């Protein structure tokens, strides 16, 4: 019976539900499972609610089942498809067909009508038939797991709370409640240490028969499994049942020595293949008989050895029992009970009876053939090699044979197939296997290979169904044990199993628990991979724990949620009371935040009680779920549903905002319709991998996602027409990544030192730039010190490339903490307060101790750096209601009915209407300046509609549905921005009214490729090229006459530090850049041609000649900025500060041995500069209207009055003789001849004047920054940033009239000191505090030029006016001939005083912390002072942005970027699309963290009854 290929399934599971968003307030689709996600919020307390579609009774789990590819054989016609469930049979006949399917959708439901839960493993069996033998049918059955119906944790009407969970301790699934799913039976398996140490024993055996835990063993060299459990171990002279108890007792006494045992599923007698007697045993007391060596029943062979190759018999056909064998080997037991024993070389038969027959034997030399490495052949016609093993598949009765490291299996067919391996004749079939010293195999069919060569290699990998290998237990060793005797091959006892260390392991055995046993002879041992589960502490919990968080569940006997504990600190943080069919009805949080919920006799929850005692009511519906939640008034949210699928149909805010949902009987949301119009698509698909096609209706992104559901990874897909991202996710979550921009991230997991096996931790980042030196590796280490039963300090370093950077050792004996370096620089001790707060940062090196306490609600109560600070008070609702200061100053937050009313100490009235959700609805001024705003809904996009005093010129900001900014607009002048979006999800083009700035990106990688601004004959084109991500090359090319051309070129060194920077402008290259850095710390040693030098807070920016230092003070501000030139005191100032830390005294010295200058600065109570002096005589003062406005003052040099006038709106319009023109739509018009022309952008770029006549252009470019001044006088100017770190900080300027270039040296904080014309010469800059230029001298530290500078940074006195600079007054472009300061996106005026550009995202900054503010506020009138988080590495000088990539540079510095221009270095970190995108975001924030009402997608200001109503969908599809 032979020419009769076996059939190929096809089948495909449904994904797992492990997908979700990690900040929910951005993202409500994952099309992983379509399973829609929705956050909404309690008010009084950040713990939410969640929404999970998985949990939906109709999510029903799709089993798609395909037969064909159209290659059906010409002998086989019907098709007896069969699945088999947890009591639900399925059976359907099918006549053969092309291409023919079939989709069997489960109810998640047992037949019995029972809701299952947890995993499950349903049996499919794909059945043909053929026309040749039409009695024999193919059967080939394979197994997939099925979600069932998810545990119902708090009863919410199908509704999930954010912080709560349950845990399945039955099947091993941590149900979190945030919207997570952690699978704990679907982690990589525990391996625990069950049998003793790795000392030795003798023959005799004392102490042999009690518990066997620390018992010493002699060589346990086979294992057995056991319907009892029993774990059968050839101690090589005694069988031992371990019990399923502590008591391990021995039952007989006896390479030859190392005999293999066996286990009868059906009888619960013990089977032992003695080699060297030449007998088959069976036991008659497992208990124990007297003697150990007479309690063996023989079976066959009785010691006499038979034939060694004769086909005759070796005393077959007649009894089993009289019969004789030569060189039995290990055997198995078929569950119809025909044991199937080695003897010899060949596979020998016993029935029921004693009987030996042959299935199939060997010495057929009729078929001495080659392997058959593709099909199967005849029964009797098959050479072996070499058995030496078997197991018995109980699913499909099959027999797998170890023929020389290839498994061969034996079917119900008479056939031999290969199920694994491939032996030296010609996947798992594919690969090649070697020292498979022992099998075995589980009850869903999985195989198990030991391969061990004592070299390096101990290991067991395993075969599923499919034919597929995968390293499951035995780490790659590097110490070989063979040769180093005393090397220690035991390694991480209770780790991983990928982590475990073997040394040659001997037997395998499969529990029907899953439990397989390991015989280790090198660690005398019995290790068990047994599947993972939740451990059981002394007091009988579960400590299961997910750093995510960074936390710490205990749960209780039945598994549910009883406290929450922060993992590092050991602190507790909740309280979760009960009822008596413990179900949660209270939260306690630390602070006593007590979130009280009541239930209904049917356990329903009705009313909601907060911690700020606001009820908040529930409702129920038909089919027993939530349908909105109310609180006093307003229905804040609205849910109904189709019919009793419990699928969410539509969901409801208070406004209007009814999107409405589509699904399939299956459960897959495929229409998600936004009230704008946008909708979605979704064609869900399966295939080899399941793919899904989403089709946004506003844009032509169709994402293809498909699915390779592999036994190693998820290896998923995205595609977008060019671009492919594609993510490996271990089971463990081992996130490794396929960008298409060749960056390839690989994220690691250790257990945590605390939780234990159950905890997946990254610790360990691995990021792979496609090149040369793109590997960067940062580490963690973490330690603990346990003193009796609980943790006493517990310890993390990082460590980037190899070397320590940060010691933070944390405490708690006392609570303390002690962030430190090794080299004893950097200290900083924290206390705690006792709910797990930091309460006193104590840093030291002449430093300030801040101690903050806390309020009782919850909140900060009092921050005091010394002698500088404030406290507050608090409401019953956690508002704010005073702000007093430690200067006497105090604040008052004076609330009314949901409005409120900021007063100062000098009545200034802040009326702010508010939503109830505090978004901004009204703000009224001190005057009447009322500001009422809205938030529309348009088609297509919102509208966030700003409204002036008395003006129909609206500025309006639209966005998208994630959130993407599309069109701003001043309705003034009827100027607007258009943005076009393409493939990328990204920004592509600007509009506005001339002008087009075309992105576009890159095809094989991804990144921007060209930023082409083209308005006029003018063409502004910058093309870009990088390593991977990161760039290394752009270019400035331009097109018409005196402009020029400019590219740069930069280099790295084993990190992502950007090392020398080198670039060409105007055809003539510059020397070298030298960033030498500090690895060890992340310090700067040097850049440019200065160096830096610390010295324990200090600076010394010095060369061998020039010297920059800085004294900082004791509460970490700059104090004193000393300079000297040739050794000699050349400029020196000194900064005081007030109980405020703004600047009082300032003795500037400047000049070698002229006369000193000082000042001191009169402040307010309101807290501005309101009169300055000079040394000896008052010289200053400034007047302020009601709004801030600042109306009268005195001029730079004259001693006038100079008045000033407003209008409603704080727009400017005259200073003393000149009147300003601030126009409808709030641009500066006019300027006494001066007539200017911004932009669309808010930006400058033409300046006219019709008296004085001379005009100046201010060429831009698409990145809304400065390129090109062009006065009509004859200055030219143009500019070039070579810095990326800070890519609006300004490096190189070209000088058309002189045909020369000033490049530009900054600080470490971003001052500017040093000027080197590339002409060739050199100037010494010394700046102040503010950043701006004061003193310019030459090499040889003369005085080439002296600034004294007013309270707002005008001219008052030069000492030389020729040689001008652009850089002024805190550091922004100053010009001479317009009088405005350019900072990075506004203009700021030496004459008004003010800004000159009103902010739009102010109200957004406005909106969170409100202040003394104004449309056109300079530094919140606070011109001379710069900057509490208490605590920053970067004040010791531990600038980590070198060091640790992904982490944000300290911005200190004015000058804002654009909207585009902060697009542009985000390189492929988009706002995320789908939900793969949400995983890899959790795990490089929470990889990154360091230390220890909400809002929305942009909606900034309050919500309008639109005209789409609540409850009514509109829909626009492209
Ligand atoms: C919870 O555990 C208790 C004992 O620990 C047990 O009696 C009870 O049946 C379990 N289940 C529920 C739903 O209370
Ligand atoms: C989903 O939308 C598409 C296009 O608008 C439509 O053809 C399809 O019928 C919709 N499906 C459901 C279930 O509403
Ligand atoms: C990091 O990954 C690269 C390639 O992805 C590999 O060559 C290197 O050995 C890995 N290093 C570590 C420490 O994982
Ligand atoms: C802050 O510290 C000082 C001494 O360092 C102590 O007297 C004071 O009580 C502390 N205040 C708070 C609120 O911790
Ligand atoms: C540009 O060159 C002219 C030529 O005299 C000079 O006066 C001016 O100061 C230069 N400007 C800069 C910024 O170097």
């Amino acid at each position: 019976l032979s020419g009769f290929v076996r059939p190929s399934p096809i089948i495909v599971s449904s994904p797992l539900s492990t997908f979700f968003r990690s900040s929910p307030e951005d993202s409500p689709i994952i099309p992983e499972t379509q399973v829609l996600h929705e956050e909404t919020t309690i008010p009084g307390t950040d713990l939410k609610l969640s929404y999970l579609s998985s949990r939906a009774a109709g999510y029903k789990s799709v089993l798609k089942i395909t037969m064909t590819q159209a290659v059906i054989p010409f002998n086989l016609m019907k098709v007896h498809l069969m699945v088999a469930v947890v009591g639900r049979l399925f059976q359907k006949w099918f006549p053969a067909s092309p291409n023919l399917a079939y989709t069997f959708i489960w109810d998640k439901t047992d037949a019995y009508n029972q809701k299952v839960y947890g995993l499950s493993e349903a049996v499919v069996s794909v059945g043909y038939e053929y026309e040749s033998c039409l009695d024999l049918t193919l059967w080939e059955k394979r197994t997939a797991v099925l979600q069932g119906y998810e545990l119902d944790a708090s009863n919410m009407g199908g509704w999930t709370l954010d912080k709560h969970h349950v845990l399945d301790v039955q099947n091993g699934i941590l149900y979190k409640g945030n919207g997570e799913n952690q699978f704990i039976s679907q982690q990589p398996p525990v391996v625990s240490s069950i049998m003793g140490n790795g000392r030795r024993r003798s023959i005799s055996c004392p102490s042999c028969n009690g518990q066997a835990d620390g018992n010493k063993l002699l060589a346990p060299v086979a294992l057995a499994c056991g319907i009892d459990g029993s774990l059968y171990v050839g101690d090589f002279n005694y069988v031992r049942r371990i019990f399923p108890s502590g008591n391990v007792t021995s039952v007989l006494e006896l390479p030859a020595h190392r005999y293999y045992l066996a286990t009868d599923p059906v009888t619960g007698d013990l089977y032992v293949s003695d080699t060297n007697t030449r007998r088959i045993y069976r036991p008659k007391s497992l208990t124990g008989a007297k003697d150990l060596t007479k309690n063996a029943e023989v079976v066959a062979g009785t010691g006499e050895q038979c034939l060694p190759f004769d086909e005759a018999r070796c005393g077959d056909g007649g009894k089993a029992v009289e019969a004789t064998l030569m060189s039995p080997k290990g055997m198995a037991i078929d569950k119809n009970g025909l044991i199937y024993f080695v003897d010899g070389t060949m596979i020998r038969k016993v029935d029921q009876n004693g009987i030996i027959s042959t299935l199939l034997g060997s010495n057929d030399l009729t078929s001495a053939r080659p392997l058959t490495c593709d099909t199967s052949m005849h029964i009797s016609q098959v050479r072996l090699e070499w058995p030496t093993d078997l197991a018995i598949n109980p699913m499909d009765n099959s027999i797998y044979v170890l023929d020389n490291n290839v498994v061969l299996q034996i079917t119900e067919n008479r056939q031999v197939r290969i199920a694994a391996g491939r032996p030296m004749h010609c996947h798992a079939v594919q690969t090649t296997l070697e020292s498979a010293t022992a099998i075995a195999v589980s009850y869903s069919g999985v195989l198990y290979i030991t391969e061990t060569d004592e070299k390096k290699i101990n290991r067991i990998r395993q075969v599923t169904t499919d034919g597929e290998i995968s390293l499951v237990a035995g780490i790659p060793s590097e110490c070989d044990c063979k040769n180093d005797a005393n090397c220690d091959c035991y390694q991480s006892g209770d780790g991983y199993a990928k982590d475990a260390k073997l040394n040659a392991p001997s037997s395998l055995a499969a529990s029907p628990d899953g439990t397989l046993y390991i015989a280790d002879l090198g660690n005398i041992r019995i290790r068990a991979v047994s599947k993972n589960k939740p451990l059981l502490n002394s007091m009988n919990f579960y400590e299961v724990a997910s750093p995510t968080d960074q936390e710490l569940y205990i749960f209780d006997i039945n598994g549910t949620h009883q406290y929450t504990v922060s993992l590092v600190t050991g602190d507790y943080l909740y309280n979760f009371s009960y009822s008596n069919d413990n179900d949660v009805t209270a939260v306690t949080d630390s602070n006593g935040n007590t979130l009280r919920i009541r239930r209904d006799p049917n356990r329903m929850p009705v009313r909601v009680v907060s911690p700020d005692n606001q009820v908040i009511w529930l409702t129920i519906g038909t089919n027993g779920c939530l349908k909105s939640m109310t609180a006093q008034g307003l229905e804040l949210v609205l849910f109904t549903y189709h019919g009793n699928s419990g699928l969410l149909a539509t969901k409801s805010d208070e406004t209007g905002w009814t999107t409405f949902f589509d699904y399939d009987s299956e459960g897959r949301l495929t229409n998600v319709t936004f009230p704008t119009g946008v909708v979605t698509n979704l064609h869900g698909d399966m295939d080899k991998a399941i793919t899904v096609d989403i089709e946004s209706s506003s844009r032509e992104e169709d994402v293809s996602i498909t699915s390779n559901l592999s036994s190693i990874d998820s290896f998923y897909t995205m595609v977008q027409d060019q671009l492919r991202n594609s993510y490996q996710i271990g089971y463990d979550g081992s996130l490794r990544i396929f960008y298409a921009s060749g960056l390839d991230s690989h994220y690691q997991t250790e257990p945590h030192v605390l939780a234990g096996t159950a905890n997946p931790t990254v610790a360990k980042r691995n990021m792979t730039l496609p090149g040369e030196n793109g590997q960067n590796l940062v580490e963690w280490r973490f330690r603990k010190e346990q003193a009796q039963g609980k943790v006493n300090v517990f310890g993390r370093k990082l460590r980037v490339n190899g070397r320590n950077l940060l010691s933070v050792d944390f405490d708690r004996t006392t609570k303390t903490e002690k962030i430190y370096d090794d080299h004893r620089k950097f200290l900083l001790r924290i206390a705690y307060d006792t709910s797990g707060h930091p309460t006193l940062w104590l840093p030291s090196s002449k430093l300030m101790a801040v101690n903050v306490t806390y309020s009782s609600t919850g909140q900060i109560a009092s921050i005091q750096r010394g002698t500088t600070s404030e406290k507050v008070d608090y409401d019953s609702q956690g508002r704010i209601v005073s702000r007093v200061f430690a200067d006497g100053k105090t604040w008052s937050y004076t609330y009314l009915e949901k409005s409120m009313v900021l007063l100062l100490h000098s009545q200034r009235q802040y009326i702010f209407e508010y939503d109830m959700w505090d978004r901004l609805s009204a703000i009224t001024m001190p005057s009447v300046a009322r500001h009422t705003m809205q938030t529309i809904r348009s088609i297509g996009y919102y509208r966030n509609i700003y409204n002036p005093p008395e003006s129909n010129a609206s500025i309006i900001t639209d966005y998208n549905e994630e959130g993407l900014l599309l069109q701003t607009a001043f309705l003034g002048t009827s100027r607007r921005v258009l943005f076009k979006y393409r493939r990328q999800t990204r920004l592509s083009e600007i509009l506005y009214d001339s002008t087009r700035v075309s992105f576009t990106y890159d095809e094989t990688a991804g990144v921007l490729k060209t930023v082409n601004l083209q308005s006029d004959g003018f063409i502004c084109t910058i093309r870009y090229r990088q390593i991977g991500p990161l760039i290394d090359r752009q270019i400035f090319r331009f097109s018409e006459d005196g402009m020029v051309n400019a590219r740069f070129d930069y280099s790295y060194d084993n990190s992502f530090r950007v090392t020398s920077m080198q670039g060409v402008i105007n055809e003539t290259p510059l020397p070298i850049d030298l960033y030498q850095f500090d690895d060890i710390s992340g310090k700067v040693e040097q850049f440019g041609k200065f160096g830096v030098i610390y010295y324990d807070i200090n600076q010394i920016i010095s060369t061998a000649v020039m010297t920059y230092t800085k004294h900082f003070d004791a509460h970490g501000r700059i104090k004193e900025i000393q300079y000297e030139i040739f050794r000699s005191l050349m400029y020196w100032i000194t900064i005081q500060y007030d109980n405020m830390g703004r600047v009082t005294k300032r003795e500037i010295k400047i000049g070698p041995f002229a006369n000193t200058t000082k000042y001191a600065y009169e402040y307010d109570v309101d807290g501005q500069l309101q009169t300055v002096y000079l040394n000896e005589k008052i010289m200053w003062r400034y007047n302020y209207d009601l709004n801030g406005n600042l109306h009268l003052l005195n001029p730079s040099s004259s001693a006038r009055l100079t008045p000033l006038r407003y209008d409603l709106r704080d727009r400017i319009t005259r200073l003393g003789d000149v009147q300003y023109r601030l126009d409808e739509d709030g641009f500066l018009r006019q300027r006494g001849t001066e007539i200017f022309e911004y932009s669309s952008k808010g930006l400058l770029t033409r300046v006219y004047s019709k008296g004085s006549g001379w005009t100046v252009i201010y060429r831009y470019d698409g990145l809304g920054r400065r390129v090109s001044s062009k006065t009509s006088l004859g200055q030219h100017l143009q500019f070039f940033y070579a810095d990326l770190t800070y890519p609006t900080r300004i490096t190189h300027v070209y000088n058309h009239s002189s045909s020369e270039i000033t490049s530009l040296y900054y600080d470490l904080q971003g001052h500017l000191f040093a000027m080197e014309i590339s002409s060739g010469d050199e100037f010494y800059i010394a700046s102040d505090n503010t950043g701006t230029p004061l003193a310019v001298f030459s090499s040889n530290g003369l005085m080439l030029k002296q600034i004294q500078y007013t309270a707002y940074g005008e001219i008052y006195f030069d000492s030389n006016v020729d040689f001008q600079l652009v850089i002024g007054f805190h550091g922004g472009l100053y010009d001479p001939l317009t009088k405005l300061i350019h900072f990075g996106e506004r203009d700021y005026d030496i004459l008004a005083g003010r800004w000159t550009t009103p902010d739009i995202e102010i109200w957004k900054r406005i909106g969170k912390d409100p202040a003394p503010f104004n449309l056109y506020m300079f530094r919140n009138n606070n011109p001379a002072s710069k900057i509490d988080v208490n605590s920053w590495l970067v004040t010791f000088g531990f600038h980590l942005h070198n060091a640790i990539p992904g982490f944000p540079v300290p911005k200190f510095d004015l000058t804002e970027p654009s909207y585009e221009l902060v697009k542009s270095q985000q390189w492929e970190d988009v706002p995320p699309i789908f939900g793969v995108q949400q995983q890899v975001a959790r795990q490089a924030k929470a990889f990154l963290s360091l230390g220890k009402g909400a809002e929305q997608s942009w909606l900034w200001f309050a919500t309008v009854k639109s005209l789409i109503g609540k409850g009514v969908m509109l829909a626009v599809s492209q």
